[PDB]
C-alpha cells in the first residue's frame, strides 16, 4: 500500500544496493545456474527447455565472455590449501596486479552436503569495509569453482612467525591488540567468529595484523547471542554469546609465551575444570601481567572478562606502554616488517605443490539436479 | 580481448539498454519463473531446490508485492475478446489513468504448443515510438496470465466504422493515407506485417488512425524479405517480401468503396487469377482514381505498386487533394471525430460478456516441467 512513484524507487534501490541478494550481478548468476544445469542432450528433449536455452545461448555465451573469469587471472603460485578448495597468488592480465584468490570446488561442496558456509564469510569480507579485515574486492563462479579474489597478505600467518622467532612479551603485546581491535570490528558487524586460530591471523606488508578465513562465523540473535547445537572451544560452547570469542584470544596469548596449548580427547574435561588445570611452566619468566591476562580470558563464561564490553581490556596495563595507543596503534612500527624483494615473494608463505589432479565432475542428469542452484547470488563486484 | 575498463562498461548498459533481453527487469522474470515453476511439494523434496528456495522465499515474495501486478488495475469493461485471451479498459488505481490492457492465457498457450508469437508484438508496440502505432508502455507476466498495458483507442476498429457509414471517397482517401504512412513506419523498422485487416486499425480521440494487433509479423531477413512456408494473401505468399503488405492495403481500399472483399475454398484461385476476376459492381460511381489505385496494388507481385518504394504511392492522384498533404495529415481535421462523455466511454467499442469463467490451471508437475520458462524476458517498464 504506497504511491507507483515510491515502489518503483525501491525496486532500482534493490537492484544496485550491493547487500542485497537481487543485486543485478547476482541475477545473472540466476540465469547462469539454469543454462549450465539444464543444457543437457537428456533434459533438452523437452521443448520448453529446449526453446528457451536456444533463445538465450547465443546471449548467454557472449555475457561468460565478458563477465570475470578464472582466464583473467595467471596463476603465479599456491601459498595455501585446506578442506574444499585452494587459495593462489594470482596477477590480473590485464590491470596487472596481485591478488590472493580462494577457490571452491563445487563438486566436493555437493558431494559431502556442505553449501552454507562461504556466505558469511562473504558477508564480513566485502562489507566489514575496516583496516583489520582481509577485503574482498570481486568474487565469481564457474562451472565447478567458486572464487574470491582479495587483497594479497605478504606476511604470511602467526603460526610461521611463532615458530621462527622466540616471540618476547613487547611482541605479544602487540599481536595480541591488533586481534582484539580486529574481533571487536566483526562484533560491531553482528557477528561472533568461533575458533580464532593464529591460522586465520595473517600479516600485510607492513607487518601489521589482518583476519581471514570466517568459518565457523554466525549472525547475532537480537538478544546478542548465538543458539546453535577443537582446544579454542569454551565451556560456554561444550556445555554461546561474544564471550566465546575472547577464551580463543587467551589461548593465542597463552601459546605465544609458553609455547604450547593451555589445554593439552579427554582435553574437554580439562577445559570444563578450568580452575584446577592453569598451570605454567617452571621458569614462567611470563610477566605477572600476561598471566594476569590469560587467567582473566580463561575463566567461567559469567566471569570472563570482556562479558561488559571491549573496553575492559583496553584498560589492563598488559598493553600500557610507551610505543603506541590504540588509536595509533595501526600508525606504529611494526614488530617483524616482511622485507621482500619483488611483489610476488611468497618467501613467507610456505611452498605448496601445484594442483597435478584430475578434477572431478558430475554425472550428466537425465533430471533437473539443480547441483548450481545453492550457489546463486554470490558474484561480487566492487566497482 | 578487451581492456576490464571497456568491459565492465559494456555489461552495464546491457543492464540499462530495454531492448536488451538481460535487462535487470528481464532478469526478474527468470528468477520468479523459477520459484513459480520449483514451488512443488513433490519437486521440493530435491535437498538443493528445498534450500533455494527457503532462502529466496522471503525475498520474492516481497518483490511481487513491488513489481507492476493485476491488482493494481481495475477492470472497467472487455472492449474485446479472441483466440488465447482478451482486452480490457482499464484503471491504474493510483496514478488515475485509463488504459487497454491485452491479456494471454499462460494455459491456452503452452496447451496448443504455441508461445512465439507475442515477442515480435512487443517489439514493435514499445520501440516502434511512432504516432502511427498503439504504444505499449508497461508488460507484466503473472503465474497464468500475460499482460499488455497500451493506450486506450476509443475509436474502435473501422470495421464498425465502415458497417454505420456510407463511406465516400473523401474517408477512403483519408483513412488510406493513415494506413499508408503507418505501414511503412513498421517497414522503416525492419518487420513486415500480414493481413493487415480493417480489424486492426483503430482509431484514436481525435479520429485519426493507429495500428495494433500484430500477429503474423516477422523480422526482415538480411535482403529485405521473408523466407516462411485468408483473403489478404497475396499471390506471392500463395505460390515474401514488403509487396505482401500493399496487397492487404488495395484490397482494403475496395472494400470501403465496393462494399465487399474482392476474391470472393477455391478462393485462392480467384487470387493466382488475379488478371481476370477483377470486376467492380454496375453502378460503379467510384472514380477512375480509385480504380486505379486499386488495380496498382492487386496485380502481380513483380508489377505490384510499392516495389521500387512508398514514394511512387504518394505520387497518386488519388491522394492529391486540397485539405492536406501528407505531412500535414495527422494535423488535419478527421473524417470521424468521437464524441464521447466520459474518459471510459466505450459507445464506439461493442460490449462483450464479462469473464465469468472458472480458469484452467495446469497439473502440478513432479518433475520440472517448465511451462513459464519460455514467458521469460517479456516485462517492460517505460520509466
Amino acid at each position: 500500500h504506497m504511491s507507483f512513484e515510491t515502489r518503483f524507487e525501491k525496486m532500482d534501490n534493490l537492484l544496485r544496493d550491493p547487500k542485497s541478494e537481487v543485486n543485478s550481478d547476482c541475477l545473472l548468476d540466476g540465469l547462469d545456474a539454469l543454462v549450465y544445469d539444464l543444457d543437457f542432450p537428456a533434459l533438452r528433449k523437452n521443448k520448453n527447455i529446449d526453446n528457451f536455452l536456444s533463445r538465450y545461448k547465443d546471449t548467454i555465451n557472449k555475457i561468460r565472455d565478458l563477465r570475470m573469469k578464472a582466464e583473467d587471472y595467471e596463476v603465479v603460485k599456491v601459498i595455501g590449501r585446506g578442506a574444499f578448495g585452494e587459495v593462489q597468488l594470482v596477477r590480473h592480465k590485464s590491470t596487472r596486479k596481485v591478488y590472493a584468490m580462494k577457490l571452491l570446488s563445487k563438486f566436493e561442496m555437493i558431494k559431502r552436503s556442505d553449501s552454507a558456509f562461504f556466505w558469511e564469510e562473504r558477508d564480513i569480507m566485502a562489507f566489514a569495509n575496516s583496516p583489520w579485515v582481509v577485503q574482498l574486492f570481486y568474487a565469481f563462479q564457474d562451472d565447478r569453482y567458486l572464487y574470491m579474489v582479495m587483497e594479497y597478505m605478504p606476511g604470511g600467518d602467526l603460526v610461521n612467525l611463532m615458530s621462527n622467532y622466540d616471540v618476547p612479551e613487547k611482541w605479544a603485546r602487540f599481536y595480541t591488540a591488533e586481534v582484539v581491535l580486529a574481533l571487536d570490528a566483526i562484533h560491531s558487524m553482528g557477528f561472533i567468529h568461533r575458533d580464532v586460530k593464529p591460522d586465520n591471523m595473517l600479516l600485510d606488508k607492513s607487518g601489521h595484523l589482518k583476519l581471514a578465513d570466517f568459518g565457523t562465523c554466525m549472525k547475532m540473535n537480537k538478544e546478542g547471542m548465538v543458539r546453535c547445537d577443537p582446544d579454542y572451544i569454551s565451556p560456554e560452547v561444550l556445555k554461546y554469546g561474544r564471550e566465546c570469542d575472547w577464551w580463543s584470544v587467551g589461548v593465542f596469548l597463552y601459546e605465544m609465551l609458553v609455547g604450547d596449548t593451555p589445554f593439552y580427547v579427554g582435553t574437554y574435561s580439562k577445559i570444563m575444570n578450568h580452575k584446577n588445570s592453569l598451570t605454567f611452566p617452571d621458569d614462567n619468566d611470563i610477566s605477572k601481567e600476561a598471566k594476569n591476562l590469560i587467567c582473566a580470558f580463561l575463566t567461567d563464561r559469567e566471569v570472563r572478562l570482556g562479558r561488559n564490553g571491549v573496553e575492559e581490556i583496553k584498560r589492563h596495563l598488559f598493553f600500557k606502554n610507551d610505543q603506541w595507543a590504540w588509536e595509533t596503534l595501526r600508525d606504529t612500527v611494526a614488530p617483524v616488517v616482511p622485507d621482500l624483494s619483488s611483489d610476488i615473494d611468497t618467501s613467507n608463505f610456505d611452498d605448496l605443490e601445484e594442483d597435478k589432479g584430475e578434477e572431478e565432475t558430475f554425472p550428466i542428469p537425465k533430471a533437473f539436479v539443480g547441483n548450481q542452484l545453492p550457489f546463486v547470488g554470490f558474484t561480487y563486484y566492487s566497482n
